[PDB]
């Protein structure tokens, strides 16, 4: 609900609080069928223009079917298949003899129906397009009996419209080797997705959540090609199940913290590592290091726990006491003092070093703050942009409250001569141990 | 105009000169409107095939509108929104009461018109599609008055053509959460983009530049979904403003420089860091470290200063004197002598080590040069390919002149016993300081 | 044929064996032409609805042609053009005067024909669409002679179908600056690709290979825009030639190996580097470090040797003896004991450290194995999932046989006080040399 922020002057880091979690922990697989007709030969001696148009669209249908057939013969084994294994396990069941007839019977009278497969999975199946009925009722009388009947122009247009979804599904599945993500409206219309959300064995609060964030749901779903066999095109849609809901989530922002001496080459730097999204999860903290794995929509984060690390809840103490013995706070060291800025949720961190011109402006007043050398921060209240060198950054104009937590920059507690610079994924105590070892070589002399 | 290159044998690096800059420094936002009709209920008792086709296409229009409505209810907050903040600020203005009516009045008689918003921004708006006029004039008489009028077959076809752009715009905006880049021809036709370039408050030389590189302009633009309200679909197009033009730009290429001793494990390596694009910018140098942030078209580089670092102009002295005290030239060290090649603008750098077979061939003559162990270079004049191990590289056949700058490889100035290997983002003086400290422990003994 | 796996308990690494190679070593370029008509002015005074539809579709054709013209004026020079240089060399030939007429003559009577260009390249050309014949035969009589003839409604529909492929090709080429990959069905239909495979100067076993993996072939192909000139639209399709076939290939999986002491901060870690795909190639080993450069379909790996490194065949000895003097086995060191898992081809590696809950379950029996602290492994026979912390991984259910190679974890052979931690791309002997140097400072005291 309320977004807040905290800048820690001592460590050149900020934490954006108040976000609610939605972490993916399960998969809900569903079978999507398209009833095909298997027509073959069309003896046609008629040259009528309407007949040519029908036979042309019929060839686009036959090629789409043969393309899906050579696509299903080749079964991809790329990546670790660890995130589609649930849907892939369903495709192996669909390949069983008699199994396509079971789903074929349930969708005889209705479009949607729950089916208990021969492996105990009660999947929700769906007949989203019925080409067997259209081709066999409206098209066969036009291309059998030796000479073609003349179809009306409405039929020529109606068949291009119905056949189009088959061709586009074949188009996406061909370039992506049978596995598409996000799931497009051709694979599943918004109307079908929302109806599928309603039919899911989930809570009413979870149906409201997925229905209000369908675009994020599509981006966290998979469409897997199964089999085309016996006048049935089947493919599995894997939708996310968010097992973790409304747990506090926060985003850590970090920026280099160097000393500001006047003789260059005598300065040492330090940067907190593991910036990104953190969410409370089952007595621990789920950390997401990669930037593209979490979508945020209005204070709710939607993450996939597949690309997370599980950390003890004491990892949060790097935000209140970085020198705290319960968790070994990770840092990186260097002597590379290049200016930069980080746009946070409610403001901007600015690390200004050397001769760089760093400033913060309001659109109508101009420069309202000039940063000096070191690491500093400014809230978005009254600030529109931040300029660092030749680069202009826009501050997020989101409502919230920032808190500037003053403190001595910790880089000032380190003697430069014995500082271990050039270390990457190092801990606070690792740096201290290298300092205790470098102090013993001077102790003897 | 004239592309030139310089290979520095001493540092196993090359610089491609003669490129002209175009750096993005501003945004030009523009509002694109599509006039919708808001039709609701269609009482139809007619089963005529033309009437069915019209009602089917009308349902595809109503679903596209409801999809855009649930897309605008959910307002994405992903990334730092720092590069769309200008267009996002316009969407907040469009949400003001009475503001959609202002743009609604200016586009009453013409398609394009400049509008001064209630926040001082004079945006260029555009009515690119008029569905309210088509639906209300050609379609309502067909689906009101209790029984349907029969439309001619030309109307069935004309409505599928007009409604198509709405459906494709809804398709792109749904899978991308309202923010698309590059900007497609559905969001803005080439005809509309070029007319928008002509109508921009920019110089005539800048209009000629953006019009001759429209594909790069699309790739550096954003299309942001605003609001659908009161028979208006509005979305913001953010086009790049290139504040830096025709400044010299150059590309640094680097490759590992190792020693070539005959006993493996006794060799030390060194590689210049910060390879990429450099452009002179406002008395400093704008550096672009990531590879996908700069598009080159005929000697002009098109960069976004958002992903640049601002460096002092002395950074260029690493190209003429790497041991120069005005700038601390950055390197990385190791003992990893694996062969590789870098295809430059006018030739190829080859780092050959161990037993690797390195060569340069002409298509009809065969092998014309065999590289020995170390770092070397060959121009594209007479060379077509370069082979390193089991890999074949093609040399760019672009016209230009290469200059081979001979010099002693600097890795030979380092005593191996005290060389600091295994260092990554290290400076020349950092390595020298580790060498002065390792020489003091031998001095005492 | 038979997939096997080997987990090495001593190094916390696994090797998936039995895969067959298909490495790209060459390019087969081919010219794809679309015959255009160059119609200009359409004097039309008729307001007939069929005439409007024809003139509307004719404007979509003229804009597609002018868009391809401004696309070919701007010739992109992005990337190093090292992987399209073969097709780009063909575009420079097509720009020669008289050269478009040569391909224009061979495709006068047939759709496909081999053409010897004026640079010695015998390319296979193709007339995939004939718009000059359709526009000049069916459309000109409708828009010349001062007043328009009335076309039948079949012609209105037939022209939207034929013109569609031109518009989609223009759509893809515009957003991608003339170079598209993978190659879509609009650039080349599956029917045209398979016919092109049949017409290629390759072995019959190679035609069967590319035809059974057309989707991988598309993903490893390029479509390059050449020229639109003199009623000809020409573009080059670059298809992969797999010069390395059926050589053994294997995939190395690595995971951190730490000590399991009870006092945290007293533990040291080690991880094998260079995980990925290895294939025997011409007496050496071709290594692929990036994850997206190799597609696997049923035991065959399809790699591009462009993004490989050539290593001596002794690199495989890191899998049988990591302490072996023929190859300096690379590792990275640290003290960062965070739990993780790696899903391999036939099982899962689990590195469990600290308080993390690590387990392996069967869908119906529940937890069947609890991992203790250290690095361990489980086969997919009887295991469905592996849980580490708050993350659930799915094991690949592929048939094969795993071999658990027991051995002492090599991290136990290192004295912690003198262990060099914090090293990244370091060799076994590099770590040993840092240990021999740290042992001399204690020897004197
Ligand atoms: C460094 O030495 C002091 C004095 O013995 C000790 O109190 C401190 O804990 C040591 N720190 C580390 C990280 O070894
Ligand atoms: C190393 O020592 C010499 C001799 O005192 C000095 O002249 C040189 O500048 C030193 N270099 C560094 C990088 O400390
Ligand atoms: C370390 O020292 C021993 C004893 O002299 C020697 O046998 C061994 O090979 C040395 N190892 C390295 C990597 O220097």
């Amino acid at each position: 609900q309320n977004i807040t922020e905290e800048f820690y002057q001592s460590t050149c880091s900020a934490v954006s609080k108040g976000y609610l979690s939605a972490l993916r922990t399960g998969w809900y697989t569903s079978v999507i069928t398209i009833e095909l007709s298997n027509i073959k030969e069309n003896k046609c001696n008629g040259t009528d223009a309407k007949v040519k148009l029908i036979k042309q669209e019929l060839d686009k249908y036959k090629n789409a079917v043969t393309d899906l057939q050579l696509l299903m013969q080749s079964t991809p084994a790329t990546g670790s298949g660890s995130a589609i294994a649930s849907g892939v396990a369903v495709c192996k069941v669909l390949h069983l003899e008699g199994e396509v007839n079971k789903i074929k019977s349930a969708l005889l009278s209705t479009n949607k129906a729950v089916v208990s497969l021969s492996n105990g999975v009660s999947v929700l199946t769906s007949k989203v397009l019925d080409l067997k009925n259209y081709i066999d009722k409206q098209l066969l009388p036009i291309v059998n009996k030796q000479s073609c009947s003349i179809p009306n122009i409405e039929t020529v247009i109606e068949f291009q419209q119905k056949n189009n979804r088959l061709l586009e599904i074949t188009r996406e599945f061909s370039v992506n080797a049978g596995v598409t993500t996000p799931v497009s409206t051709y694979m599943l219309t918004n109307s079908e997705l929302l109806s599928l959300i309603n039919d899911m064995p989930i809570t009413n609060d979870q149906k409201k959540l997925m229905s209000n964030n369908v675009q994020i749901v599509r981006q966290q779903s998979y469409s897997i090609m199964c089999i085309i066999k016996e006048e049935v095109l089947a493919y599995v849609v894997q939708l996310p199940l968010y097992g973790v809901i409304d747990t506090p989530c926060w985003k850590l922002h970090t920026s280099p913290l160097c000393t500001t001496n006047t003789k260059e080459g005598s300065n040492i730097c330090l940067t907190r590592t593991d910036r990104g999204w953190y969410c409370d999860n089952a007595g621990s903290v789920s950390f997401f290091p990669q930037a593209e794995t979490c979508k945020v929509q209005s204070n709710r984060v939607f993450c996939d726990t597949m690309n997370s690390l599980t950390l003890p809840s004491e990892v949060n103490l790097c935000n209140v006491d970085i020198f705290n013995p319960k968790y070994d706070c990770k840092i990186m060291t260097s002597k590379t003092d290049v200016s930069s800025s980080v746009i946070t949720s409610l403001g901007a961190i600015v690390s200004c070093y050397g001769k760089t011109k760093c400033t913060a402006s309001n659109k109508n007043r101009g420069i309202i703050k000039t940063f000096s050398n070191g690491c500093d921060y400014v809230s978005n209240k009254g600030v529109d942009t931040v300029s660092v060198g030749n680069t202009l950054y826009y501050v997020n104009k989101q409502e919230g409250k920032s808190l500037y937590v003053k403190g001595e920059p910790i880089i000032n507690f380190y003697d430069p001569l014995v500082f271990p610079s050039l270390l990457f994924d190092a801990s606070i105590s690792q740096v201290n141990e290298k300092i205790n070892q470098s102090l013993a070589f001077i102790r003897k002399s």
